[PDB]
């Protein structure tokens, strides 16, 4: 027994901003149908690949980013398996200042959303298969921090004229461009004089192509961060990291079009 008198069969609980959680959920739903969240003393983590193994999403909310957070004493790790379409339903109404509370046991997951009304949901805790790529030294030849709205608008424009986007980094610039025969070719060239280019480090030149449809879906989460940290190498995966001011983090990995 604990000094808590409410919800004493649950193994973990947290409280968080429902609107930010809705944005984190949506970011995952672009990649995964079902996700396995893990709750530990460090906070909340999810990582998984889509079925084609072409894209990955990784969510981290440090325990210090939560309004409240605790785990039962006999437990180091608590899994939360959930379908992302169902979870969007739970937090669909969310506005600024609405709080979400989540309590987790092995067989069930309680969600309480404080919105216009108090919404309560009780979900089964799903068994979810996690697939992740092999853990190796991923080397990135090129890294750039860019204002996220500029990347999103670039991808919008590229998609007008083709379905592949090329990232071209030289020593002192980053070019994002459409390819293929439709005209005019769209090109956003950033240099260290561009306000949009916060930082650029290029170890070696890198040129890679990616599915713009997929990247566009990924940039849906741009409204959680002012800037995006991009990393890539020639004919290797692009990594994109969105760092929220509250400390939560969304990372994506996207395999190249070859």
């Amino acid at each position: 027994a604990t000094l808590d008198s409410e919800f004493t069969d649950y193994k973990a609980m947290f409280r968080y901003e429902a609107k930010v959680f809705k944005e984190l959920v949506d970011s995952v739903s672009k990649i995964l149908d079902e996700g396995l969240f893990i709750i530990t003393g460090e906070g909340l983590r999810l990582r998984g690949m889509d079925p084609a193994r072409v894209a990955l999403v990784d969510i981290e909310i440090p325990s210090s980013s939560f309004f409240d957070f605790y785990m039962a004493g006999d437990v180091e790790r608590v899994e939360l398996g959930v379908n992302m379409e169902t979870l969007k339903g739970v937090v669909a109404r969310a506005k600024k200042g609405d709080q979400l509370e989540v309590r987790v046991r092995e067989d069930k997951v309680l969600f309480i959303v404080e919105s216009v009304v108090l919404r309560r949901y009780l979900l089964p805790n799903l068994e979810v298969i996690v697939d992740v790529p092999e853990d190796i030294s991923l080397e990135f030849d090129a890294t750039a921090t860019v204002i996220a709205d500029v990347v999103k608008k670039t991808l919008r424009d590229v998609e007008l004229v083709g379905d592949i986007v090329e990232f071209d980094a030289g020593e002192d610039y980053l070019s994002i461009r459409s390819v293929g025969p439709e005209r005019r070719r769209v090109e956003t060239r950033l240099t260290r004089e561009s306000p949009a280019l916060i930082d650029l480090e290029v170890k070696e030149p890198a040129t890679s192509r990616y599915d713009v449809g997929y990247l566009k879906r990924m940039l849906g989460v741009a409204k959680i961060a002012e800037s995006i940290e991009l990393s890539f190498s020639t004919d290797k995966p692009l990594k994109m990291v969105f760092k929220s001011p509250d400390g939560s983090r969304v990372t994506y990995l996207l395999a190249p079009s070859t």
